């Protein structure tokens, strides 16, 4: 599955959604921002809002935890994760 998860040093909601995937032990890929700037501008281009979370899920822009949180509530996460 290809899932990708932006972060920072200080996201709560990173490690929400985080903590979410490593209780589904799911596999993911995780990008940090953290002194980034040129995949920070990627992300632009990626999501279209430049915030995070932002998770990427089959290559499809989800949102933020809430967001994916919702798709995992919908049953919906697991059949494109795993």
């Amino acid at each position: 599955a290809n899932v990708e998860i932006y972060t920072k040093e200080t996201c709560p909601y990173c490690h929400r959604a985080k903590a979410l995937l490593s209780s589904k032990g799911v596999s993911f890929q995780e990008l940090p921002i953290d002194g980034n700037a040129a995949k920070r501008e990627e992300m632009i281009k990626r999501s279209g809002r430049t915030t995070v979370p932002q998770i990427f899920i089959d290559a499809q822009h989800i949102g933020g935890y809430d967001d994916l949180y919702a798709l995992d509530a919908r049953g919906g996460l697991d059949p494109l994760l795993k």
